[PDB]
């Protein structure tokens, strides 16, 4: 069913309680049951998700106001990356404020955002983008490659949020697919020494066609440097 709004998904089914995660308008939530707590716009009706997290009913476009199934009788969302991975991504992927206006193929804009289409208008931010407005398309972007790496790393492997952050930025340029089956993952699995494995994995993904590409060895560096750089926030599993 989809939400008809953004819509928070607490630890319990009260407005009072703390937001595991929240819904943007129109996503997708399947309800494993449902309770009665807070009234929100007349209803006191809340839906336990597909997250283990509780919705209110009324912001759920169901065709019912009642409760209808199983009476009950979460999952923390991957983090935003931080400013330092926001500048080591840019630093990398430069800053387009615009599509190239007549483009051979599809354009990219912001920070390294490949368009869908040659007009790019898909993108909800006015043409010319601002270092503010490219952060806020690079973090929905990154949000693919943060889940992937949230999913693929055991949750018994703690990682910072520069170590995360690392992560994601080498995961968004070599794709989900490749940081499944990457040397990296297993060995954070096996549980050695997170900075260890990145210091020696990363530096190996520096081909293209073959040949050892100047500035894939140059993010690989930079990807190290932000993995080793020490902090005492945790970014994997989420915390919520
Ligand atoms: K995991």
């Amino acid at each position: 069913y989809p939400v008809k709004t953004d819509l928070h998904c607490r630890s319990s089914p009260s407005t009072s309680a703390s937001i595991v995660r929240t819904y943007s308008s129109g996503t997708e939530v399947q309800i494993q049951c449902q309770t009665t707590g807070t009234s929100v716009q007349g209803s006191n009706v809340w839906d336990k998700t597909q997250h283990g997290c509780y919705v209110a009913d009324y912001y759920v476009k169901t065709g019912h106001s009642g409760i209808f199934t199983t009476k009950c009788g979460g999952s923390c969302k991957p983090p935003p990356i931080n400013a330092a991975t926001v500048a080591l991504i840019k630093e990398f992927e430069g800053f387009v404020p615009k599509p190239a206006p007549d483009p051979i193929g599809l354009p990219t804009v912001g920070y390294g955002h490949l368009c869908k289409t040659k007009g790019c208008k898909e993108v909800p931010y006015s043409f010319p983008l601002t270092q503010e407005t490219a952060t806020k398309l690079l973090q929905s972007d990154i949000k693919t490659f943060t889940s992937c790496v949230s999913n693929y790393v055991k949750d018994s492997v703690k990682l910072n949020d520069n170590q995360y952050g690392a992560l994601a930025s080498w995961a968004f340029n070599v794709g989900c697919g490749n940081v499944q089956t990457s040397s990296l993952i297993k060995r954070l699995n096996a549980g050695e020494n997170p900075n260890t494995v990145a210091a020696q994995e990363l530096p190996k993904w520096k081909y293209a066609g073959g040949k050892v590409m100047p500035g894939l060895v140059r993010r690989r560096n930079a990807e190290v440097a932000l993995f080793k750089k020490p902090s005492s926030v945790q970014a994997h599993p989420p915390k919520c």
